[PDB]
């Protein structure tokens, strides 16, 4: 009788990415209901879910009244009610500001520059990438490789739920930007790290082969 | 002999301001040095700032050895450390994630938006504005819309942190995307109000007006 947050997703999707490997991470899959939202149905334009999102997007996060319509204040709110007391814990306040500038860097820099590239392919807007396409990325490469000299994962030296975002934004730009581990190094390596999670797999390589495919017909 | 945190500023810049309207209404200012990074001059560019943050931009919040490098994470983490007792409290897990969860709307989408059109302008990429600039505006000004239909302020019915960094940026998009009390009533109505805080002038109106000044030379 507990109520079990939804979410509303389509794990194609890399921010819902990053909530289904925080899900997975959390040990709460089977707290959390799922309700599937396909993008390419046009699901997201539905009525039902613009009266609930008016930004028309996934992933949706509802708990009880709670409305949540970014990834990444979802994964904070899932650390503060299921993860207070683990190894994702954010009770600690400069722990909680480490993790959370790091999801900013997700939401405001890397997931943006991503989003432009792949939203411009995805809808034929671009047929042909041009150096004005991938810089921006690389630029985040470049930011996230000092990040990860300076800690062993993005916001510490233990993995955090920051990594997940990041992560599934890294998997899926990767298939137009490919990292080099010489240019990279310590991202490459943080990044073969975090495909070996033994949960990496269902969370996020399934959405990302749906895309690649996805990719594949648009190209 | 407490430790202050030092805010690496430009006062132009709505992230910025939102930090500034946060650090007024949490009654803060004194305990909050300020560094004066000016953006026109490039010194966001000097070697050691961009040590402290690859991403060359500000706000920075420097806290010992605490380095957040986006607005929306210093404005959290200065509620957390200065006003867990207070009105602006997200002690409550529900309370927070609503916070949050507007904070990432600024974030990823309303100043997104007003990025491209503003450094366009100040980078002299667009000289004259048309549609594709500002319909992105216009979504989001009727998410806010929305927003401000269901509750009072921008995250629920009571002033919180998150109206700062909207409000910053609903400041400075305005003077090229104007708010139609018409169109957009429930956001008039909460602009007006924000406007009559009283540390709106010295918090967020100085910087609007030297951008405004910086624009009309530019334009
Ligand atoms: N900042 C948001 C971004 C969400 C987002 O952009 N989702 C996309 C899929 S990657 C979407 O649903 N797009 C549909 C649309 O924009 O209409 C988050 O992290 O949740
Ligand atoms: N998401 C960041 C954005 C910071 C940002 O874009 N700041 C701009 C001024 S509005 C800047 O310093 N730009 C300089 C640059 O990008 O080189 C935050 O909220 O702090
Ligand atoms: O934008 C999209 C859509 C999408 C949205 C609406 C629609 O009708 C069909 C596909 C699907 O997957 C994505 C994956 C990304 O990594 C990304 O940055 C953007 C998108
Ligand atoms: O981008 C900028 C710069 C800027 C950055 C670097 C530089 O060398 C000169 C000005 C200054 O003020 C801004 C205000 C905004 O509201 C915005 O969206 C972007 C900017
Ligand atoms: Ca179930
Ligand atoms: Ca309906
Ligand atoms: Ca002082
Ligand atoms: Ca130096």
């Amino acid at each position: 009788m507990m109520s079990k947050p939804v979410l509303y997703y389509d794990d194609i999707s890399p921010p819902v990415r990053g909530v289904l490997l925080t899900v997975a991470a959390l040990g709460i899959k089977d707290q959390v209901e799922l309700k599937l939202v396909r993008l390419f149905e046009r699901e997201h334009l539905l009525e039902d879910f613009v009266k609930l999102n008016p930004l028309h997007a996934v992933p949706v996060l509802k708990h009880d009244d709670l409305v949540l319509t970014d990834s990444h204040a979802i994964i904070m709110y899932l650390c503060d009610i299921f993860g207070q007391d683990g190894d994702f814990s954010l009770k600690d306040p400069k722990q909680r500001a480490r993790v959370h500038n790091r999801l900013c860097f997700n939401n405001a820099v890397l997931f943006q520059r991503e989003s432009i590239v792949m939203r411009g392919l995805i809808n034929r807007s671009i047929v042909t990438l041009e150096d004005h396409h991938l810089k921006p990325v690389q630029e985040a490469y470049d930011c996230l490789e000092v990040y990860l000299t300076n800690s062993k994962f993005v916001a510490c030296d233990q993995l955090t739920v920051a990594d997940f975002p990041i992560v599934a934004c890294m998997s899926t730009v990767g298939m137009v930007c490919p990292l080099s581990t010489s240019r990279w190094p310590k991202t490459a390596a943080w990044f073969e790290t975090m495909k070996q999670l033994p949960y990496y797999q269902q969370a996020n390589q399934v959405g990302v082969d749906k895309l690649k495919e996805r990719l594949h017909a648009v190209m």
